């Protein structure tokens, strides 16, 4: 149907905008602390602590499969990155502090993304 195509074009355009959002958020992690999944070879107990691991490479895979239907879903995954790190790592660590700075800086980006998503539809 033409209606299915139109919905598919809207998903494609959302995917374009989410890719640019993802790029912008990941620039706020210049240490690449959140670039890849926590390695279970190197942190073998991680899944005892963190039930839903997340990282920017894993988000990028989902994004490229057009797997985010709306901005809320994408933000959920970004918040997991931050929130998982702030639980596993203590306050006095470079990891925790990196998460705080990514959260604070990414808030700005996400604020205008929400306006763009609403605006363009």
């Amino acid at each position: 149907s033409m209606e299915q195509v139109a919905m598919e074009l809207r998903l494609t355009e959302l995917t374009r905008l989410l890719r640019s959002v993802l790029d912008q958020l990941q620039d706020k992690d210049p240490a690449r602390i959140f670039a890849q999944p926590v390695s279970l070879k190197e942190v073998p107990d991680y899944l005892d602590h963190i039930k839903h691991p997340m990282d920017f490479a894993t988000m990028r895979k989902r994004l490229e499969a057009q797997g985010y239907k709306n901005l809320h879903e994408f933000e959920e995954d970004f918040d997991l990155i931050i929130d998982n790190c702030m639980k596993y790592n203590a306050r006095d660590t470079v990891f925790y502090r990196a998460a705080v700075r990514l959260r604070d800086q990414g808030g700005v980006v996400l604020r205008q993304a929400r306006r763009e998503v609403d605006s363009i539809g």
